[PDB]
Order: C-alpha cells, then sequence, then structure tokens
C-alpha cells in the first residue's frame, strides 16, 4: 500500500506515535518519506547482507527474522515479512521499541539528515487529525 500522506499521518496519530518519546506526529511522518516514499512494501539490501523492510525501514540485523541475516537478532519478535503489510500497526510497534532504546530517532538515517532539524510540521499540514 502507498499511503497519501495525510492518510497516513491519521493511522500514525491513532497508533499513538504524537509526541511519543517526545517526537511530534511531523517527524515520523518526514522518515517515512523518505525511507520507503510511503510505500508499506518496500525492501532495501544493506552491505552487511541484512535487509530493511516496510514504510519504516527496520533492519533484520537486530529488530526482525528474515531467515537469511546469520547471527542477527529479532528484537521486535516479528517475521519481518509483517513490516510489509498494508496494515501498519506490526511497523508501529517495533518502531515504538527502537525509538525508546537510547539514540531516538537518529536510528533513522534518512530522519536524521532530511528531517531533524527542518519544520517537520510542514508534513502535516492541511491534514484532519
Ligand atoms: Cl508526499
Ligand atoms: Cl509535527
Ligand atoms: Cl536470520
Ligand atoms: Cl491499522
Ligand atoms: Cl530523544
Ligand atoms: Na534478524
Amino acid at each position: 500500500k502507498v499511503f497519501g500522506r495525510c492518510e497516513l499521518a491519521a493511522a500514525m496519530k491513532r497508533h499513538g506515535l504524537d509526541n511519543y518519546r517526545g517526537y511530534s506526529l511531523g517527524n515520523w511522518v518526514c522518515a517515512a518519506k523518505f525511507e520507503s516514499n510511503f510505500n508499506t512494501q518496500a525492501t532495501n539490501r544493506n552491505t552487511d547482507g541484512s535487509t530493511d523492510y516496510g514504510i519504516l525501514q527496520i533492519n533484520s540485523r537486530w529488530w526482525c527474522n528474515d531467515g537469511r541475516t546469520p547471527g542477527s537478532r529479532n528484537l521486535c519478535n516479528i517475521p519481518c515479512s509483517a513490516l510489509l503489510s498494508s496494515d501498519i500497526t506490526a511497523s508501529v510497534n517495533c518502531a515504538k521499541k527502537i525509538v525508546s532504546d537510547g539514540n531516538g530517532m537518529n536510528a533513522w538515517v534518512a530522519w536524521r539528515n532530511r528531517c531533524k532539524g527542518t519544520d517537520v510540521q510542514a508534513w502535516i499540514r492541511g491534514c484532519r487529525l
């Protein structure tokens, strides 16, 4: 599923991401835009053999099991394929664990390089929330 901007903002708000660990909703929409272009089915392989999955490009090196990342962890206790669903529940719940692990949203490289320090409120401007 390719979400619209305001559609995704509303879904993330319903799932409790607005101001989660102090990160306003616009931060999460901005991260999703540049990680996946709002596409739940996005995948990308990393140099070390791990793979990033879904709307927030969560990495099989630490967070999910895809059966092909030897020596990795599965800290969200899910198969990585669950992060590609049109229902974003699994991605949101795993992202909550990630952002709580000490480094905040700096875990998302695209957030750090393209959202951090910008006017992220623009990403939810005009949306009915
Ligand atoms: Cl957009
Ligand atoms: Cl915001
Ligand atoms: Cl594995
Ligand atoms: Cl949902
Ligand atoms: Cl933080
Ligand atoms: Na893994």
